[PDB]
């Protein structure tokens, strides 16, 4: 293992990526409408390589015509399982998630609806380039752990598109807003009366989405009832194709635990278990970027879960995780391939390799940056390019 120099810088650039990107539900106040708005995008792994985007924007505006509250902006992290009823013969989907909001650093009458387990409807009719289907899911949330379990069958058959492309129009008022931020909580506050959800969905270089949505209590029950409109798709695209992957790959050895440790440590370079801001600029400096405080601040932020300014180790791993289980664009991995390919030329030398490793102050002798190269070097010309790069870094 010289694949472990590759394994731990890898992972801090790949830290650096994601902290650098937007992943989460970004929600922000719509006064004109008295609601909200949102936008977000969403990974689908392609089975057999590469990912999916889909790119949402969404708004939310009350049934009623009582008080709800604005909210200042934030986001919701969610944390999503999909798995199947081994019993079930009918074309399903079974879900588990878990939502917690965040974003801001360190309670409505509607809110009272959600102190206990509340049971839970779906129901949605779609049509996607003039394939219609009906989804019928039911279940329960807890919002007191942001936590929702549900089962959806596919009324009409065969569905036409992918169960995951579904799982975001198939109850945000189930997050677990901690209490910092109760007065941020909309979708709470709107009930029981309820609220109208609209999105649009893009998939990158295929169809979208349109949906609508009505979201409310009937008797005891929050019932989400669903109308999409799925136009433009590409018959051998991978929505129509059905080539993305079902199953959260979400794996996590205790070694892969440790690689992700190991990258962590490059950056906790006082050793207290947390990332500050001086740290993730000290680590970003030395790979030849430069961040303003107010850009730290803002990269922290989007992993800061319990708002305290840092990123604590659990943070650090949850991140990863997360990073791990849902696949790069090329646009991504190009980037960290750029953080190496000082030149810009294709290929990462030794000495573009002896300049990064010397600029993290990792001592290694030429002789050590060599045996990196080679164990990269499938092709033996003494170099590693983009291809390589990829194959290192899975
Ligand atoms: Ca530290
Ligand atoms: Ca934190
Ligand atoms: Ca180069
Ligand atoms: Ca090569």
């Amino acid at each position: 293992s010289s694949r472990r120099k590759w394994n731990k810088t890898g992972h801090a650039v790949r830290a650096i990526g994601r902290l650098s990107s937007l992943e989460n539900v970004y929600i922000m106040a719509d006064k004109q409408k008295n609601g909200i708005k949102a936008n977000f995008k969403i990974r689908h792994n392609i089975e057999d390589g590469g990912v999916q985007l889909a790119y949402h924007y969404q708004q939310n505006t009350p049934i009623g015509d009582g008080p709800v509250l604005l909210p200042d902006n934030h986001y919701l992290s969610v944390q999503s399982k999909l798995s199947k009823d081994p019993n079930e013969k009918r074309d399903h989907m079974v879900l588990l998630e878990f939502v917690t909001a965040a974003g801001i650093t360190l309670v409505s009458k509607g809110e009272e609806l959600f102190t206990g387990v509340v049971p839970i409807l779906v129901e949605l009719d779609g049509d996607v380039n003039g394939h219609k289907f009906s989804v019928s899911g039911e279940g329960e949330g807890d919002a007191t752990y942001g936590k929702l379990t549900l089962k959806f069958i596919c009324t009409t058959g065969k569905l036409p598109v992918p169960w995951p492309t579904l799982v975001t129009t198939l109850v945000q008022c189930f997050s677990r807003y901690p209490d910092h931020m109760k007065q941020h909580d909309f979708f709470k506050s709107a009930m029981p009366e309820g609220y109208i959800q609209e999105r649009t969905i893009f998939f990158k270089d295929d169809g979208n989405y349109k949906t609508r949505a009505e979201v409310k209590f009937e008797g005891d029950t929050l019932v989400n009832r669903i109308e999409l409109k799925g136009i433009d798709f590409k018959e051998d695209g991978n929505i129509l194709g059905h080539k993305l992957e079902y199953n959260t790959r979400d794996q996590l050895t205790e070694e892969q635990i440790a690689e992700f440790k190991e990258a962590f440590s490059l950056f906790d370079k006082d050793g207290d278990g947390t990332i500050t801001t001086k740290e993730l600029g000290t680590v970003m400096r030395s790979l030849g970027q430069n961040p303003t405080e107010a850009e730290l601040q803002d990269m922290i932020n989007e992993v800061d879960a319990d708002g305290n300014g840092t990123i604590d180790f659990p943070e650090f791993l949850t991140m990863m995780a997360r990073k791990m289980k849902y696949t790069d664009s090329e646009e991504e991995i190009r980037e960290a391939f750029r953080v190496f390919d000082k030149d810009g030329n294709g290929y990462i030398s030794a000495a573009e390799l002896r300049h990064v490793m010397t600029n993290l102050g990792e001592k290694l002798t030429d002789e050590e940056v060599d045996e990196m190269i080679r164990e990269a070097d499938i092709d033996g010309d003494g170099q590693v390019n983009y291809e390589e790069f990829v194959q290192m870094m899975t």
